[PDB]
């Protein structure tokens, strides 16, 4: 590559990696969205939500594969592995799935910069640092905090809850 | 003190510590502002209430240092003594005990305007009755109506009540 | 925590303990602030200037606390120290004891990166270098800069050169 | 009177003496201001700062005029007594004389306060908390302020000082 500078073949790969993980995450999120917007399920608001972060990491893996060609790495993508469920249960149950996702999706980010950082490619460390790290941060927040109010809802009245949550929380 | 006029020493270390008291109040709602935002207690409205407060209380005491100026008086600071707890609780306790602070608060008021009056000082009491009596009676009144709709919410299905409140009555 | 992810124990106390620091921080520049606004003082530009650092010091504590809620952290409040003296002199002297607030504060901050380093915690070390480092650089040039002027004012003619500074340099 | 109620002949009269203070004074300020307006003073500001006392004067007896008139009282005028001095010296010696006028005006203002508050008249005592008390303060805060000022830059090179006070403070 007549670009390439400091930007290590273990690093190149790992971000291949991401990329296929970003990807799975996408390919979930769809699942979730449409899921919701089954008749028999009929939560436009909980729908709408992951139909949104399904967005968010296609813009993951888009800006991954970006900074992959600024560095002068080459792109290399593998099978994207259908999501782990086909039925989601209730919103606590599809939430609570969502927030292991981030949540490994978040540990493949700090590896990642761990990595970049033990090869010392600053570039790298910072890519993460700048678009990725916070936002992650922030989503696991907000999951936690729907999940506490899931959790306040739930229990006897429990299909009472669901409704007035996706009414009254999330954003049709 | 080139301006001092009818500006009793009483009055002026009364201001001081009435000071402190605000301080400690404000320092007692950015407490309880931080503590509903809490991911595990996740009620951005109460979150809200408690935060605006704060600053509330903040005007307070920055309104009486500067009339402490104005009269001449000089401001004396204090260490800030800590809140009472680090749990808050659900809703009804944090607001039961926001009402126990403000009706402290107002009877600091009242001492004080009772002090002042005994020093036929009526700058100090007319600063009093318009910048702070009318604004404490205001607030206890609001506090009332919120325990009374949270007492209305309480009992077997809580949770929900308290979701409720915070939706349909707090501003986010 | 159902969040907290990448966030040791030991970074939460340490934060806690910088929270406490900005908390004395503001407070010692709310007394600054006042201190110039007496009548026997009278500087408006000064008192203005040190107003305006409580202010900042208070955002500094409430983004700290905003993102230990954020990480999961559990913030805990102590008592709050009153500022070191109660008068503060002439604006050279107040200057020379904020400078040693900024430093202070500056190796705090310094002290916190090296820590969130020491436990590989990007997110930590990239939101102190985000939204303090360069704030205090640039803070603490400021004051350089203002220690250089009333220096270069200072001597024979003081209180002349105390009038211009606070009329020529700051913003009343 | 038909119309007059509470309102005792003791506070009629000391209101019409308070409206011979309120003329004496604002005959006090014509003088300061035509006095710095003098082609061998020269002092434009200190100028406009005077003659906008003795406007402000002006509003304070035509609105004890008014009052007198609205409790039914009935205005009875005296002589107003020449100022007490026909040259006012430097700023500084003009700027005590004006803080001695304004604390007299004060003490006359507490004065008349005690005694509606004697003759529980409460109309009265609110009709001076409202319109003249706080006025008097603020102003004295100033003129203290002022003075402030001006001695921190009066001493060995006094006529440099006036002329900076002057362009730098006050507005012309
Ligand atoms: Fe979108
Ligand atoms: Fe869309
Ligand atoms: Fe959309
Ligand atoms: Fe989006
Ligand atoms: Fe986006
Ligand atoms: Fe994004
Ligand atoms: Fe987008
Ligand atoms: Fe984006
Ligand atoms: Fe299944
Ligand atoms: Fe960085
Ligand atoms: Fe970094
Ligand atoms: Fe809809
Ligand atoms: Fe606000
Ligand atoms: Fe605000
Ligand atoms: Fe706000
Ligand atoms: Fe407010
Ligand atoms: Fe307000
Ligand atoms: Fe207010
Ligand atoms: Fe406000
Ligand atoms: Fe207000
Ligand atoms: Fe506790
Ligand atoms: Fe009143
Ligand atoms: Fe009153
Ligand atoms: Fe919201
Ligand atoms: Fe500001
Ligand atoms: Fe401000
Ligand atoms: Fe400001
Ligand atoms: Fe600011
Ligand atoms: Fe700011
Ligand atoms: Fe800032
Ligand atoms: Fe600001
Ligand atoms: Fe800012
Ligand atoms: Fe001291
Ligand atoms: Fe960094
Ligand atoms: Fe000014
Ligand atoms: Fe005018
Ligand atoms: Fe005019
Ligand atoms: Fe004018
Ligand atoms: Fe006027
Ligand atoms: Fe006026
Ligand atoms: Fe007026
Ligand atoms: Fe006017
Ligand atoms: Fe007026
Ligand atoms: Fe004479
Ligand atoms: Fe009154
Ligand atoms: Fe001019
Ligand atoms: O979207
Ligand atoms: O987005
Ligand atoms: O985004
Ligand atoms: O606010
Ligand atoms: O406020
Ligand atoms: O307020
Ligand atoms: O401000
Ligand atoms: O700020
Ligand atoms: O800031
Ligand atoms: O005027
Ligand atoms: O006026
Ligand atoms: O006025």
């Amino acid at each position: 590559s007549q670009i390439r500078q400091n930007y290590s073949t273990d690093v190149e790969a790992a971000v291949n990696s991401l990329v296929n993980l970003y990807l799975q995450a996408s390919y979930t999120y769809l699942s979730l969205g449409f899921y919701f917007d089954r008749d028999d399920v009929a939560l436009e608001g909980v729908s709408h939500f992951f139909r949104e972060l399904a967005e968010e990491k296609r813009e993951g893996y888009e800006r991954l594969l970006k900074m992959q060609n600024q560095r002068g790495g080459r792109a290399l993508f593998q099978d994207i592995k259908k999501p782990a469920e086909d039925e989601w249960g209730k919103t606590p149950d599809a939430m609570k799935a969502a927030m292991a996702l981030e949540k490994k999706l978040n540990q493949a980010l700090l590896d990642l910069h761990a990595l970049g950082s033990a090869r010392t490619d600053p570039h790298l460390c910072d890519f993460l640092e700048t678009h990725f790290l916070d936002e992650e941060v922030k989503l696991i927040k907000k999951m936690g905090d729907h999940l506490t109010n899931l959790h306040r809802l739930g229990g006897p009245e429990a299909g009472l809850g669901e409704y007035l949550f996706e009414r009254l929380t999330l954003k049709h």
